[PDB]
């Protein structure tokens, strides 16, 4: 009862010992670059539309980046060790598919977890649509498309976008989808546009899937 | 008169929370009513249901002593004034659409109430729906964001109410329960907790 | 000049926290019936577009327009004001507006605030090809307010066909509102709704 | 160098004239409006819903928004976001979906005081389209006007009775006819006041 | 590396006073014109619709301009060349497509990078239903179709519409989508309203395209 508020004022005396007794992080620059890890978990592919070459994926996006700036000790806050704070109120990466066909929409609350190390977790479940011929779904080869995942504005010298793992997390994925998925890779690649002199960094994810 | 001053003393006194914790968690109760399955996709194995999610918990901070406010026992807020816990469909395939307005009741003894009737589209293979065993889909429910041991979800009842559905959708209910179930991952340490909604139907 | 100096010295003076049990709200409703635009037998949905008017009238919004420049009405944002949570309880998309989302304010403190709106909501269009054609109730009233709160009215029990869409794939045989009292399971306490019945043919 | 001096007297326009609200009885506005009919994209006989993209040109004069050029550096217009001034409420009377603005919400301030909006839109609004694959074509009608004002607190008139097709696209499925835009006044059930719209009739036929 | 560590925090520090100083331009005008710099790279024609005479574009359309206000010298600033900012924080170009049939769907997060020479670069991905007749698009000559950009309440005496260069960038263009790219140009334009006396600029995208 008076142990619970206190567990509560713990609480709000950390929130805002991070929010407001301090600058908030105003994102990385060439000096003070930012890790970013990414991974996916494909969820279910809804449709595939020959007619306009699109498909349409559920998937969740894990990201992962860790900032000195969210980091405290446990024991000047009774022990606490994560909190949950809305995506808007903290910096968080531009991840943008890059071929997407149609704005991605989000299945999921938007809502990080901070833990004592200043490490950051953000999950958004989504659908998304994206540039895909399917041309070969209903053959035993099945069809093998690809989308690539990266920052809009920060170059590879300011966000370093690494895989959390290699392999993409199938575990799970619809089991009475439509489709099935034959293999699915995530890796990530450097790459020049003509708009522009600086390096940038995507994850790409190449799905090989069939009826 | 004296009652509208006292009614936005006592809503200055609460306003002028930071979500459940492991050394303070919340019990969430849950409860379904299902209106409608609108519709039923087979190329894309996706199903449309109308229904009202009940949602309640209680906390201290939202108390108050009716005898100092005008014995007023209730009022009603927007859900962005207060905290409401991240309830999600875990395999919904469109972003869920709200279609009641986005008001709780708060009662004196500081528990919440907040009802969102929603349309939500989800991953069913509706094969068999034209039979007389009819298809089974399942949809889990829980927090997004907390564990069981922040947020200790519950049922009232496994019975799904069904005395609102649609008498003439396309589909009949045969069977609707919603299952509180507790899980570890060996991945972690703290318990998981979601309701499973389990809806077997049929064509009329 | 003067006017407007009024008019915003009118509208700073009044800028109420809702119906209460102790001070309870009439809330009068009326539809009238712009088009059935579709019918989905497929799904069981029908598509209208309606204008749903909304009154009630309030003493903190009253004033003396002699004190104001002889202002008798003026227009205010919906969001500026306490307005109805009125719903459709049997929905099966959002409603969608389609008219400016203002109220009319009158030196009586009355308010008047009439949405247009389309619904798509659950209904059975069988019999819509034959003579006796299809018939479909959707009910409207508050989703969190008790009839303790809101006291729900009508004018009328007939619907406003006077803007029935002429050429509409579907004509209307009748439509009527009605008033009902309404218990539910969660709650002890009963909610009140306008019941709108319509029956309509190809 | 100058160019700083210019974006000064600019930023001291807005702040003067931002240190109005609407119309009323004592104080009305006569808003002009004129229709651009820019594509008739989908006629629906299985709803009677037909889809057009057109500019809704929208003109209205404040004394509160007048100003003298010489003393801001000879500035006769400025920009602003519509959002922040008052615009008039005009509505189709029988769209069947909310519109859809395909154009930036910003208008345009002259120094005389009057203010021009012209959102371009996409509108659903009810029409039978029978006849449309024949020589004399559909004729449908939707008008405009104020939802909550008054002929009294906002009153309309076209420049001209004939709408604008030269932005017509000529590839279109359909091809128009004619279209004409004209003012009336009209009451209504629930309302003593007089309401004023402007009623967009278009014969129009599949090419 | 205490030396590194807080080489890290005096970078945040500098970042935060250099925004805290530029934001702590009010657009266009007939005395002071702002030249716009207006480019397109296609990504993908996604659907073209003979019923409606509708066609879905995604691309990239870059626009840049330079403002004296913005710029800085690094030197003051720990070497800062660049920064990021939510494009709602800054003044930017109403660059608006003149036959969309539907509202313009934004891809790309709403983010403008800001140079040291106060240039300023904003680059949106758009997905576009614009009016267009795909006759021909069966046929090895293909169909042609053209949609405008320009600004909608700037006249060109305000807003002075550039390329720089005539060709839509297709290094990006979907190699397995529906429809292959024959051709596609980018030129400007002056036109006149009935509406207004002022002239307006555009920059016209024409695309000649065919079924894969
Ligand atoms: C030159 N400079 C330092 C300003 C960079 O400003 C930009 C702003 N918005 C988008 C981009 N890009 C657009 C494509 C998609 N994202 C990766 C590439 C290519 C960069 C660049
Ligand atoms: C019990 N109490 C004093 C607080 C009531 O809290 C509520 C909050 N939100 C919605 C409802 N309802 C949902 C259904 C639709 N509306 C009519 C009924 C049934 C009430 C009730
Ligand atoms: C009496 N009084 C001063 C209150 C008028 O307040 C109103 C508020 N909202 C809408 C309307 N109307 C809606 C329909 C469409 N517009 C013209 C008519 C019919 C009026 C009137
Ligand atoms: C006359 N004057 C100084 C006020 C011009 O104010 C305007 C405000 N909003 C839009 C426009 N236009 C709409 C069409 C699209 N853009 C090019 C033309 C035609 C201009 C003009």
């Amino acid at each position: 009862d008076d142990d619970k508020l206190h567990s509560q004022a713990n609480l709000m005396r950390l929130k805002s010992d991070l929010f407001n007794r301090s600058p908030m992080y105003p994102g990385p620059t060439k000096d003070d670059p930012l890790t970013v890890t990414l991974g996916f978990t494909l969820q279910d592919i809804v449709k595939a539309d020959s007619s306009t070459n699109e498909v349409d994926l559920v998937y969740w996006e894990q990201q992962r980046w860790k900032l000195n700036s969210l980091m405290w000790d446990p024991n000047e806050y009774g022990n606490i060790t994560d909190f949950r704070t809305s995506a808007a109120d903290i910096w968080t990466p531009d991840i943008t598919a890059y071929s997407s066909t149609r704005p991605v929409q989000v299945l999921s609350p938007q809502i990080a977890v901070v833990t004592h190390d200043g490490s950051v977790m953000f999950i958004p479940a989504q659908r998304l649509s994206f540039m895909c011929d399917p041309t070969g779904v209903d053959s035993e080869e099945g069809a093998t498309c690809a989308v690539k995942f990266g920052s809009w504005v920060y170059s590879g010298f300011e966000i370093d976008l690494k895989t959390d793992t290699d392999q993409v997390d199938l575990s799970s994925y619809y089991a009475s989808s439509k489709y099935e998925i034959l293999s699915a890779t995530q890796t990530k690649h450097d790459i020049k546009y003509n708009c522009c002199e600086e390096i940038y960094t995507d994850v790409n994810l190449v799905v090989k899937f069939r009826e």
